[PDB]
Order: structure tokens, then sequence, then C-alpha cells
């Protein structure tokens, strides 16, 4: 089911975003790769 | 042009995250593939 | 180490998503590609 994302973070080291999901026992997440960089 | 995201959902049936956009009639979304799992 | 995403914005021409990060000087971002479309 499409459930809400309640919190989103991005890890500096691994270039993974992690979305915490509003469902069930609270331990579901979704993860995807990203490119992280400093802007000008 | 930059388009604001109002909220995000993720679906464990489809393995897609969906971001809802503040744009036009309100019915646009941006989607991407994600992992979805239950953590420790 | 995870850092908070403060907001997400999607580019309306390229469909790239930018996540703004709460870290350091405020200028760090994470980016990934998306599929944008219009729903019912």
């Amino acid at each position: 089911a499409p459930v809400p994302v309640t919190k989103l973070v991005c890890d500096g080291d691994t270039y993974k975003c992690t979305a915490y999901l509003d469902y069930g026992d609270g331990k579901w997440v979704a993860q995807w790769d990203t490119a992280v960089f400093h802007t000008t």
C-alpha cells in the first residue's frame, strides 16, 4: 500500500536516502541511492 | 523550473516512492524506484 | 551518518529531484532522477 513517509534522511558516507514509513510496527523504511554534493 | 514537493509516500507493493508536487492542478507526482524493507 | 532532509524540490524540465540537507553550512544536497506524470 502507499503509506506516508514521516521522516527522510540522507547518509553522507553511503549516498543512501532513508525514508521512514508510517505503517505497522514503525520499522519499515524505503531506501534509494543518491548523489550528494556541496552547491555554490 | 523548481517544483516543490508537498509530501511523499512509498509503496511496498510497487517498490516506488511517490512525491506529490505543488504544481498545476495539484495532480502531478514524481516517482522513483526504491527498496522497501523491515529493519532490525 | 544520516543527516536530515529539510525539503525536496523536483525540476519540471529534467525531472531531477533535489533534497536539501541540514548539515554544516546549509549548502549540501542529494539528487536523483524521477519520472513525473499527471494522475487521475
